[PDB]
């Protein structure tokens, strides 16, 4: 039984793409078949998302999934909301409730916000990528009034590559005018990398200095440059590595020759990738689900103009999401569930410190239960607590 | 020599299409007159955005006119960018340097900076709907920065009208 | 490296004279980058003619 669904990524997603046919192999079963339809088009032109979801559309495939720029989220929920597509993404959280939007990526700010709760800064600077979107600066605003805090953030994505440099020593100069200590970084992989090396060359990585990095890939990122500063790091982890079934995961990963898998040939890999990979499994479940539900869903693939007017959704495709949203496994993030709106619940994200052992767990932030220290941290190893008779 | 035009005009802005037809009016010229594609349609709904607008372009109109949505900036600019095609809006303006882009509202931000230097200001409240977008709110820190003011901006425009007193 | 720079830090040492030849010389200054000691407050002086031919 084929079962076609769409295939969008963004060009140089390369691991993704890897660890999406690792996903077809490694879920394949005797009942259906996946049937993707990969395009690879730059998510940038929302025009030419346009195109290649109407090619899809034309397909007749029963779902999409892809990645999504800030600037195509609103096209994405425009028409999936439109014509009844559900749509899967790794991408970060939408900022509104959508239909037929599921979503890999757990929302983040809270678990950011206990995290400040527990250094309990009062001031600080936030530097912050806008491609992401800017929700969580609104968020830690919101907070800055309740807390009082005097937050100071700048946006940094403007800046050209090729004067990519002198911008940054003038950015952190004036930063000194306030002295500060303390910043959280909301930026890319690579911006991330850049950001990183600058410090260094500026040499602000010293005892003294402190550093929060907003994003899953915390440990995904180089921060060997600067384990020795002396300045203290933390961030987070979606992904333990010490989990047996992300253990198993590598041991094959690793495996991987990278002419056909590039960049899968690493002890790691990328949270999203493996968010995609979880998604595939999610997607799978689902259906397996539908048969045993034994709900009919052979709807002609001759879908016609995604730009028919009217355009009547095909309700096979509503009931689709129904079930989509009741699906729950396990997963490279761990478990996985889904509220209403298709926003992940019940995630708890890893808080993770750098150390110069290496980085290391310290807590897990819950949904409910927000940050909680681990048993390793509260204990006497090093210090404990003493009792002083007076 | 009639001229084929785009129209996009959202619901519930009667006045302006009412002055789009006193426009019609007062520059009227025997050498050529504009044959308006009026519609009305959500703005948010960059799929029914999407629809009008290869509907026009399946009338191949040299021109377009209408507003957008920040949602649905990027659409209306990834299609002039990628089709070529000449469009005008009186909506609030892209951040970005953006071909086949007209657009009536000069920015009222370097005016706004200016209007803080006249007053001299230090610290302040800074309301704001998302909407018109979050460059002013870009700006305002920047200089907010450099001038060692503290911003103390809040995002009203997300509160629910249900209730819209109690917040 | 980091072992021997942490031993500097027992006199915190802020002023040393490097002697080396100037590929040991580029390897150093990276190991100083990395553990950060380049900081206002210290002060370094590069033993030979090649100053300028190192990086800097």
């Amino acid at each position: 039984n084929s079962i076609q669904i769409g295939g969008l990524f963004p060009r140089g997603a390369d691991q993704e793409y890897s660890a999406f046919r690792v996903g077809m192999v490694q879920f394949s079963t005797s009942e259906f078949r996946l049937t993707p339809h990969i395009d690879n088009l730059e998510v940038a032109n929302s025009f030419a998302v346009t195109n290649a979801f109407c090619s899809q559309f034309s397909r007749g495939v029963y779902a999409i999934f892809g990645f999504y720029d800030k600037k195509s989220v609103n096209t994405i929920t425009s028409f999936c909301g439109t014509l009844h597509v559900s749509f899967i993404t790794p991408s970060f959280p939408t900022d509104g409730t959508h239909p037929f939007v599921i979503q890999m990526r757990p929302d983040l700010k809270g678990a950011l916000l206990s995290l400040i709760e527990y250094y309990q800064w009062d001031k600080f600077a936030y530097l912050y990528d806008s491609d992401r979107g800017l929700s969580t600066l609104q968020a830690v605003l919101d907070s800055a009034a309740e807390k009082k805090w005097q937050v100071t953030a700048i946006n940094v994505g403007n800046i050209n590559n090729d004067k990519k440099d002198e911008t940054y020593r003038s950015l952190f100069q004036d930063l000194e005018l306030k002295k500060e200590r303390r910043v959280i970084l909301d930026c890319e992989r690579d911006k991330v990398n850049d950001i990183v090396d600058q410090v260094i060359t500026i040499g602000k990585h010293v005892k003294g200095y402190h550093y929060i990095i907003a994003n899953l890939g915390f440990t995904d990122g180089d921060l060997l440059k600067i384990q020795f500063g002396g300045a203290e790091v933390s961030g987070f982890q979606i992904v333990d590595y010490d989990d047996s079934l992300v253990s198993k995961f590598i041991e094959r990963w690793s495996t991987l020759e990278e002419k056909e898998y590039p960049g899968a040939h690493t002890a790691t890999i990328k949270y999203t990738s493996a968010l995609t990979y979880d998604a595939v499994q999610v997607m799978t479940e689902a259906f397996r689900n539908l048969r045993k539900q034994r709900i009919e869903i052979s709807r002609r693939g001759n879908a016609g103009d995604c730009l028919a007017n009217p355009a009547v959704p095909w309700g096979q495709g509503v009931e689709i999401e129904r079930a989509l949203k009741q699906v729950q496994v396990e997963g490279l993030s761990g478990n996985i569930k889904f509220d209403q709106n298709g926003k992940r619940i019940n995630y708890t994200i890893n808080i993770m410190e750098l150390k110069t052992n290496g980085p290391r767990k310290i807590g897990y932030w819950s949904e409910v239960d927000k940050m909680v220290l681990t048993e390793d941290d509260t204990s006497g190893l090093e210090q404990k607590t003493v009792v002083v008779t007076t």
